[PDB]
DNA sequence: CGGCCTACG
DNA sequence: CGTAG
DNA sequence: GCCG
């Protein structure tokens, strides 16, 4: 078992599940206290979990694994032995980890701000509604639409957004494609938003694009809230007699720098966590969304596809479907 | 012990 | 500060 | 919290 998470298949669904479970949601309360080493400590043991090949019955059989120290061992030697680990169960029901979790699902609103209304005794969505001045535009959004955004976005909302963005994007910027990322590209059957990637095959032609694409939108009445390349935006999905509201992130790149995007927006968010700690710790290069940079030679590398990402890198190539680390 | 990804709005 | 994978 |  490699030590990062790029150098291992992880797939959508595995044989650990449980296991993985408890040591993410320790990750998550590590996030919530500030204390971002401890969350990828866990989040990294638990990934290790999803690339076994088959089910921890034992604690034998963790022996050697990355990551797998004192204290995930014990969460995983308490799950085996009684089905439940007090400390994963003390955070679940602590008010600390429940009120944290609902304030920072709201799109608008961080760890940092989440603290801050804790610390001032503010507890659940109805506290925040009766302050609203207190707010910002975007928090304001988030809350009204907190309900829809909690709800599953599922593979047929998917296509029906792919089709009406193309079609904006198409006189926007005719010759322009739209790609469709996130965890959805790596096989998720649901999701909490779509992530879409533009360009345009001739360099340069993307510049300018995405205000362009986001009037026609809006002037198409789908767009709910929206505040550049990126795109943050709540958009009203079409529903049985009604509709409901979505996340959608709207990015747009250069043809040049399309498979390095590509590989960002694909995620998961560990895998590229763990893939640029890769790039620049074992091999000295710097990577990120726009490109792959060598700064010993000063040059950066071109690439046509993730293959050659890959390549470059001295990595196994993992499809979409392998990256659920 | 230092490090923990790296951007954009 | 928020957002993204 | 763990790795190197
Ligand atoms: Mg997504
Ligand atoms: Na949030
Ligand atoms: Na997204």
């Amino acid at each position: 078992m490699p030590a990062y998470a790029c150098q291992r298949p992880t797939p959508l669904t595995h044989h650990n599940t449980g296991l993985s479970e408890a040591l993410e949601i320790l990750a998550e309360a590590a996030g919530f206290e500030g204390s971002e080493g401890r969350l990828l400590t866990f989040c990294r043991a638990a990934s290790v979990l999803k690339a076994l090949p088959s089910p921890v019955t034992t604690l034998s059989q963790l022996q050697g694994l990355p990551h797998f120290g004192e204290h995930s061992s014990r969460v995983v030697q308490e799950l085996l032995e009684h089905g439940v680990c007090e400390e994963v169960e003390r955070v679940r029901r602590s008010e600390r980890y429940q009120t944290m979790k609902l304030f920072t699902q709201i799109f608008g609103v961080g760890v940092k701000t989440a603290d801050r209304w804790y610390r001032e005794g503010l507890r659940t969505l109805d506290d925040l509604r009766e302050q609203p001045q207190k707010l910002t535009q975007q928090q304001k959004a988030g809350l009204q639409h907190h309900q829809d955004l909690s709800t599953p976005v599922l593979r047929s909302d998917v296509d029906a957004l792919q089709q009406v963005v193309e079609e904006a994007v198409g006189q926007a910027l005719p010759g322009a494609t739209v790609t469709l990322t996130g965890g959805f590209r790596r096989g998720k059957l649901q999701g909490h938003d779509v992530d879409f990637l533009i360009t345009h095959p001739k360099e340069g032609q993307e510049a300018g694009l995405l205000p362009r694409v986001m009037c026609r939108l809006q002037d198409q009445g789908l767009i709910l809230y929206h505040q550049f390349e990126r795109s943050f935006c709540i958009f009203r999905l079409p529903q049985p007699g009604s509709w409901k509201a979505v996340r959608v992130d709207l990015v747009v790149a250069p043809v040049s720098q399309f498979p390095f995007a590509l590989l960002g927006w694909t995620g998961s968010k560990l895998f590229q966590r763990e893939l640029r700690r890769f790039s620049r710790k074992e091999k000295g290069l710097w990577l990120n969304s726009h490109g792959l940079f060598d700064p010993e030679q000063k040059t950066f590398f071109q690439a046509a596809s993730e293959e050659d990402i890959f390549r470059h890198l001295g990595l196994e190539y993992l499809p979409p479907e392998q990256r659920n680390a």
